[PDB]
DNA sequence: CCAGCGTGCAGC
DNA sequence: GCTGCGCGCTGG
């Protein structure tokens, strides 16, 4: 499965090959603008390039990176616990993991697996992308 | 000036 | 179903 590139330019379109990075991006976009979250995301992935490095991370360090975005302590602690769970739990769908809910699970299901047809999103940009997929289908 | 909002989520 | 978290951003 290769989720196609769209005129919406969802960050998920580039991070689909690495479910962890794609799921971390979803966390970054939780009630936060793309224009704001995305540049911080690249600096985060520079410092914490894998779930292995992030599960070991000190949340206060992650918090300092997340400071301008808001939800800095909640998400720094959520990032660390999510990364640990991501590597320890024997999960099929990421909604089973701490910090991933309907939105991140719908992104995984559209982008990391070929299950978009079964997904019913409720996130603005993801809805636009998902509606566009059903339209430009065949 | 200052309220509303951003590709939510856990926990009660 | 409700509530806390939360900044920086934009607009009457």
């Amino acid at each position: 499965w290769t989720p196609p590139r769209s005129p919406f330019n969802l960050v998920q379109e580039t991070l689909f090959h690495d479910p962890w990075k794609l799921l971390i991006a979803t966390i970054f976009l939780n009630r936060t603008s793309g224009k704001m979250a995305i540049p911080v995301l690249w600096k985060f992935l520079e410092k914490y390039p894998s779930a292995e490095v992030a599960r070991t991370a000190d949340w206060r360090d992650v918090s300092e990176l997340l400071k301008p975005l808001g939800l800095y302590d909640l998400r720094a602690k959520t990032i660390v616990k999510f990364s640990d769970e991501y590597l320890t739990k024997q999960w099929k769908y990421p909604i089973e993991l701490h910090g991933i809910g309907k939105y991140g699970n719908d992104s995984y299901r559209i982008f990391c697996v070929n299950e978009w047809k079964q997904v019913h999103p409720e996130a603005h940009k993801l809805n636009k992308y998902h509606d566009w997929l059903w339209e430009n289908h065949e």
